[PDB]
C-alpha cells in the first residue's frame, strides 16, 4: 500500500511542532519492528496471498530457520528429516537446498 | 521513562504460570525482544495527533518506509528526495520531511 | 520445539511463487525478522498463562519496560528494585520479580551498553 500510504504521512499535519516530527521520523527507522508490514505487503502481492493467510506462512519459515539454526544442521538428510512424508517433494528440497546455503550466515546473527 | 498503573496490573498475570521459570524466561524474553519497544511509541504517535490506534500504525509503517528509502537509495540531493511525494501533496510538508531526511541520509 | 502440523500447511503456500528467489528472499527475511520473534513469544504466552493476545502483549510490553528501566537506572540491590512495586501488589510475586532481575541486571546492562 503506497497510495493510502500517502494518505497517512498527512496525519503528520496534525502535529503540534517541527520538534516531534523530527523525533517521529528517527524512532520510524530504528524500530525495524515496522518492516513487517513491508514484509507483509510484499509477501501478498508475490503469493497472491491474504494478510492473514501471509502470516502464518512468515511465522512457520521464522519457526523453521531459527529451528535449523539452533540445532546447527549441516547434514542435508537431517533437513529432509523434519519434513512430513506427505510434503511436497520439490518444494521440501528447495526449502532444504536454501537451509544449506544460509545455516551458516544465519548461525551468526546471534 | 516510568511505569503506570497499568503496567503493575499485567505483571500481575504472572500469577497465572505453571512454574517459576516460565516467568524467568518471559522476563528474558522482554528484555531481548526489540519489537517490543514500540508499543510506546505507538502510543506516541495515537496521542500527540489525536487518532486511531489503527491510523497510528498506519502512519508510522509509512514513515518506516519512507525513511528507508532514503538510505536504501542514498539519495543525496535535496531535490530528487522531493520528486517521490506525489503532485497533490502539502508543499509545506513534502518539504519539512525532505529537509530532515537530507539531514538524517548519512546515518542511515 | 518442533514443527507442528498448521506450520507445515502454512510453507506449502510457497508453491504460490513465481520463482525461486523469492522464496530464498522470504526465507532471509523471516529469519532475521525481530518482529516475527515477538509473535512467537506472545503464542507461548497465551499458551502457558491460559491468556489473549490483548492481556499477553500487555504483560510483555510491561516486562519491557521494567527490565528495560532496571537496566538503565542500574537497579543493583534488592531494596532498589523493591522500592518499584506498589504495597498492594502481590507479595510473593513481588519478590520473585526482583529475584529474577536482580540476577540478570548485570547481563541486562550489558546488553545495552554493546546495543
Amino acid at each position: 500500500l503506497t497510495a493510502e500510504h500517502f494518505a497517512a504521512l498527512q496525519s503528520l499535519l496534525k502535529a503540534s511542532s517541527k520538534d516531534v516530527v523530527r523525533q517521529l521520523c528517527q524512532e520510524s527507522f530504528s524500530s525495524s519492528a515496522l518492516g513487517l508490514k513491508k514484509l507483509l505487503d510484499v509477501t501478498c502481492s508475490s503469493l497472491s496471498v491474504t494478510q492473514e493467510e501471509a502470516e502464518e506462512l512468515l511465522q512457520a519459515l521464522h519457526r523453521m530457520t531459527r529451528l535449523v539454526a539452533f540445532r546447527d544442521l549441516s547434514s542435508a538428510e537431517a533437513i529432509l528429516a523434519l519434513f512430513p512424508e506427505n510434503f511436497h517433494q520439490n518444494l521440501k528440497n528447495l526449502l532444504t537446498k536454501i537451509m544449506l546455503e544460509h545455516v551458516s550466515t544465519w548461525r551468526t546473527e546471534a
